[PDB]
């Protein structure tokens, strides 16, 4: 139910127009060819508004276009071309509802990756940074107007921005084994992209034995799944989980009966058997299926906090390309990615994301009178009325409800733990108590600014809203069409250098610490220990500071829910 | 002889690593137990890249481990066992020089067979296919990283792959009857395994009354030998000879004196005496015997084109287990196997195999000045300088030297005929003049691809070479670690379907034709009849066509050497 001011839409439209002109003025007459395993690609040198330069390769295919017969199926190897492929322009994004215009946009032909570097023949093979975009497995792209590499190319890395399939086209799951639609096609897209990166990044000056995958939100859950699944074993070497992981409630779902339901909304007209539902969905118009996803969830599922109709899932039977054979919790216990350096973190006010949704639908704070809807499904009964479940809601009410009446602030603070802090805590402990995993570095993004923004602020109508929301940190990692040239001495600019500098440092060494990052002199950044009772993290504000996590107290309160059921923690 | 580059060896090494984890990814949690006359055996359900499943039993002993006193001796019945024997992994290959790493690997403990089928409980008693691997009788195995059943298990058949003893450990031959080392130990393993199969294939859903033995190259000569020996009279019902047969000149050898020569290279010591030479080789380290067998052949012998020092031999005295009491061509006249449906074939450029050898040894092409060294030993004088043999060599030369000076390509053309096509001619004709044996169906594999390969291409440094070498057809019968999933529409996948379908068709009925097979509409595939002056063959490339053998003209030029010796032909 995300709505955007009609003026903001006009203002966004004029920005799209203006961004086309800027993009041209930063394009150079310098093109260049790189080799790949499937053939030659042609890129272009581009400039930044800071007058840095980099080589851009966009729309490199890592898989066959998943159309016709390939709809809902695992991606297959792309086919080699002779000659030279023009990669001087972006290709289209995955079919999705545009988060601003509310229109359906994109294309089924979306399996592409983009490669950026400041030097195509460096004296050393560079760290490779792979970004998986977020958007709830329902939106997002690798377009430079949302995820410009302009900041990262100040640093000596190869940066790669991937696409993957989204929504029902990415994540439709059917139980029938005859059909070859187990689910997670968009996740298997990512695996194949990652595989391409390992086999080809050297051709762009990157070190295949030094690959970092990071992502934010659904991109972080994606990164984690890429660290869990046996498909990607040993393929990368560092992982960064930005505001998300694979055991977040929103990060997965058993969507196997939602396909008959999607077919129905599209004009089916047949029986609830997987075979005929797939037959019909295989003829449906892509844009129409995507249009109707928002109505697939029943009020009961929405009330039980199911976020999306289609997403990552436990696959109902084994296949060769199976990415998620068991529950994420179970896969953690056996995860190869436990063995690699890991950095995690969240913004300092994640739930602030829901500010204008609560304005649209104010009858939501009443869900805090009893916090029954936010009790983890493991503990909550079917009807969610049993005294054990009320007793536990009460534990959450105590942690978040500030007065005698629950408010907007309480709800948004509760969401920060429900969607982010608590799952990350659980992952940290489960990681210690069932695996020998390499300790994790924690950060906390707490830098607020209204002077430089990204387009997610528009989507949630968060302009002028003070506080550091889910999504706010991407502004200091990526150029976007709403960004601007900042004075070299300003607050926002130094955060860019810090964030990009810390991620680069972590991608290089496995340790985010550097004394060459201004503000980070005198910082003692320790990884989290099994023994630790309170986590310590680098709080990223105007100054960099090692505080212990302020959310700890409340995280401990959420943990008490599991007092009697200590094995499900 | 065959050398592999460091670059290719490194790539092979990492391919082995990757294959191991792909093997785990392709492994189900489904195990099954089957009966044997020796005890119960545990197997596993395994997936395929195309997402087919099959039940896999590896490491079923059909004989006693030929160690200690059993070395060089005929194989002995295995010992029965109580409970469930585990057959979820491959056993060792026969002691061997690795055809890529150049290092000795494998073990004396190698008398095992594997059994694969998509169904333990089929509706019919299925055709049983029994593949005998090639490798000149010195290399080879039944591991699925070289001979993967993944393609055949698409068909409703039982597929079985045997191991047998290689090199000196399987083919030592000594004249003295007291010592009981007559020769053909490895072929005796083959008899043993076949008997196990007759007696046990019904336990896996096979038809004891419908068994096909097929082998490529030395496995083809092995297959022929099994069709020739009284030891196996009755056991099986079809035979397919792929690039070779028992009257090929590399396919047998009188190796009796060479046990001394090997024993000498290894340290011995005493006199040219079958008793003492044997005592030494018995105490000797198996890996030392195999490493040195490369040095056993004199210059004399390999000039005369003796290719292997140890191999199938005419046994000097009769034993209960004797496989070969006479010369192969005399055994053809008596062979039980002449009455069973037979398929024979060759590739369209078998000699292209020696390509790297000629690059390594350009001096080799000088043997084509006279061609004296390629003259059938039947026809040639000892030192190969007599007027009559210069004239016979002159007839070989006219057939193959295209220009005026002999090139590498004339050498390879010649090799196609000397090793394969001519012996095949001679076999068909021998079966006509001296037997009322069955009309043989002939095929020609003529499909070239660089998109899908097998390890032998690595071995023969054939990565870049255009044309269809000896060994190239196996890529379309067996999965291997260098293989990948192909698209259903691709020219390679379609070949796999055809090859596998034709083999399965011929295994079922004894006629290789079916209109079920995609490229086999409008093909009248008749077998070769006594009256045919020009052979007719199914040619397999992108299309499937009945033609006359393109090599027929040169075959008849080879035959003209016997003009004055019609009796020896």
């Amino acid at each position: 139910n995300f709505n955007v001011s009609l003026m903001e839409k006009l203002k966004w439209k004029i920005k799209c127009i203006e961004n086309k002109f800027l993009n041209y003025r930063l394009t150079t007459n310098e093109t260049v060819v790189a080799e790949t395993e499937y053939g030659k690609v042609k890129g272009v040198k581009r400039l930044t508004v800071y007058d840095d330069s980099y080589y851009s390769f966009e729309g490199i295919p890592y898989a066959q276009p998943p159309v016709g017969e390939l709809r809902f199926k695992a991606p297959q190897r792309p086919t080699p071309w002779a000659g030279v492929r023009d990669c001087c322009n972006h290709k289209d994004k995955s079919v999705q509802v545009d988060f601003i215009t509310g229109k359906v946009c994109g294309s089924e032909d979306c399996l592409y990756l983009s490669v950026y570097t400041n030097n195509l023949n460096p004296e050393t093979k560079r760290p490779v940074l792979v970004y998986i975009h977020g958007g709830g497995f329902i939106i997002g792209e690798n377009h430079r107007d949302m995820y410009g590499p302009d900041y990262f190319i100040k640093k000596d890395v190869v940066l790669i921005n991937i696409q993957y399939r989204l929504g029902a086209l990415g994540f439709l799951s059917l139980n029938s084994e005859d059909l070859n639609v187990p689910g997670n096609a968009g996740l298997k897209d990512q695996v194949m992209a990652l595989r391409w990166i390992k086999n080809n990044c050297a051709n762009f000056g990157g070190n295949p034995d030094n690959i970092t995958v990071f992502g934010e939100s659904a991109g972080a859950a994606s990164t984690h799944y890429m660290m869990l699944t046996e498909q990607t074993r040993g393929l990368f070497h560092r992982g960064i989980l930005m505001s998300g992981n694979a055991i977040c409630p929103w990060a997965n779902t058993q969507c196997q009966h939602r396909a008959f339901t999607l077919a129905k909304l599209a004009g089916y007209k047949g029986e609830d058997n997987d075979k005929d539902v797939l037959e019909f969905l295989m003829k449906a118009k892509p844009q129409d299926l995507i249009k109707l996803e928002e109505k697939v969830l029943t009020l009961e599922e929405r009330t039980n906090k199911v976020m999306f109709p289609f997403g990552p899932t436990v696959e109902p039977y084994q296949t060769a390309d199976c990415v998620l054979p068991k529950h994420p919790r179970e896969m953690v216990k056996t995860a190869w990615g436990n063995s690699i350096p890991t950095m995690m973190g969240n913004t300092s006010y994640e739930g602030l994301f829901f500010t204008s949704i609560l304005k649209q639908m104010p009858l939501l704070v009443k869900e805090l009178e009893t916090c029954v809807n936010f009790v983890p499904s493991e503990l909550a009964d079917a009807e969610r009325t049993a005294p054990e479940t009320l007793e536990m809601g009460a534990k959450i009410k105590k942690a978040h409800v500030t007065g005698e009446t629950p408010t907007a602030d309480n709800f948004m603070d509760l969401c920060s733990h429900f969607y982010f802090w608590f799952p990350m805590h659980r992952l940290l402990q489960l990681r210690f108590n069932h695996t020998s995993g390499t300790p994790v570095y924690l950060y906390r993004f707490d830098f607020d600014s209204e002077d430089l923004i990204n387009p997610y602020r528009i989507m949630r109508s968060g302009r002028g809203v003070k506080g550091v929301s889910h999504t706010d940190e991407l502004t200091y990692f990526f150029w976007n069409q709403l960004a601007k040239r900042m004075p070299k001495e300003s607050r926002e600019y130094k955060t860019i250098e810090r964030m990009t500098g810390i991620w680069t440092q972590f991608a290089t060494t496995g340790n985010p610490y550097s004394n060459e990052i201004e503000g980070m002199e005198n910082v003692s950044w320790d990884p989290i220990e099994k023994s630790d009772e309170v986590y310590k993290c680098l709080n990223i504000s105007d100054e960099l500071k090692m505080i212990d996590v302020p959310e700890m107290g409340k995280i401990k309160q959420w943990e008490s829910m599991f007092e009697k059921h200590r094995d499900l923690f």
